[PDB]
């Protein structure tokens, strides 16, 4: 998503290839691009004929810490939301061991994501947080509101409809603000616009969206 | 991921949006073949090159007038989703056929339309229209063939480290939805499931998990 920055893409393309960077640490809000980038890596890994292994550690209660053993045979290991077990000494300890076992072997990489930097994610083992800083850490950028209004206007324009800056802001104060609902409501107001051959205005939008 | 992406079809679209010289394209294929996606992508490339694009979902033609077509020639790119939605309607077919001419009349811009069937297979009455559409390009978008879909499920599994027997993949395409949006979500739940029960992925295990 918003995280199409050159540096980050390189670090990932390298870890997926075992060129290569040992460990990456993505962190950001939801719909920041974490899970997508992780699978993007597993994708390039797969075409380089390097086996990868993904783990959504949000389900840590359902799985055991023994799932990290023998996991090093894989060339690329990805752990989504590793900060989900931050606080559980036993999980951090199994993850700490894994970090050292992937580095122990050659052509081993390790990409993990979280909702906060390694220090603020609230881990209990300094040893683990430090083994994490030995590698790379990137912060994925969350699309702010002003970037949304600008993208919602750029889309409207693509289909020959102008979205007055003030009308688009009225929209951001009524919709859920996520791009699925915003982009969708745009489609609705554009079909409403042609049906009534009326330009988009705040009074008109209110009438169309029952507000 | 629309398999429709083909350097020829994609090259013709890049040219239409750039004003490179393409004048009229005509897409046609099944539902979710990427018809609408290719149009948004062409209008995105147009606007990216600071060129004016205007889009019409002609599936709402019962609520709009044919006078909404006049003036659209100014736009460097005009896209009509489901142009075959007015197939059989003399007035609309005339308003469209007339637009085709007012577009190439400018020598400034092109016209991309999509459909669920080809020009000869759509059911158009006005012969002049079906003829004017042949003078452009016509591409058929193939959907994800349901064996390419196994080649796609096998890929995502190997990405997540999961092993997916070829026979289990056939059991999912067969006794579950055929679309990838849903299938991959299933592959996700069956991967988590395999990890929680630490049980290899067999047909009996999938019958249990997904309740089939």
């Amino acid at each position: 998503p918003a995280a199409g920055n050159d540096e980050l893409i390189g670090a990932l393309k390298s870890a997926a290839s075992g060129d290569g960077v040992q460990a990456i640490y993505l962190w950001g809000p939801v719909k920041s691009g974490r899970t997508h980038l992780i699978h993007a890596a597993c994708a390039r890994a797969n075409e380089l004929e390097r086996r990868s292994f993904y783990i959504p550690l949000g389900i840590h209660a359902s799985i055991s810490t023994a799932l990290l053993e023998g996991l090093e045979q894989f060339d690329l290991i990805c752990i989504d939301d590793v900060d989900a077990v931050a606080g559980h000494p036993l999980w951090e300890e199994a993850i700490f061991d894994l970090y050292n076992r992937v580095a122990e072997q050659k052509r081993g990489s390790l990409i993990v994501s979280a909702s906060a930097s390694p220090m603020e994610a609230g881990f209990v083992l300094p040893d683990l947080v430090s083994r994490m800083h030995w590698g790379l850490t990137y912060q994925l950028q969350p699309m702010m509101d002003d970037e949304k209004l600008a993208a919602l206007q750029r889309r409207a324009a693509m289909r020959g409809l102008q979205l007055p800056e003030d009308v688009g802001r009225f929209l951001l104060n009524r919709m859920a603000r996520d791009l699925r609902t915003l982009f969708d409501v745009l489609d609705r107001l554009d079909k409403a616009s042609m049906v009534h051959q009326r330009k988009l205005t705040i009074p008109f939008v209110k009438e169309m969206l029952r507000l």
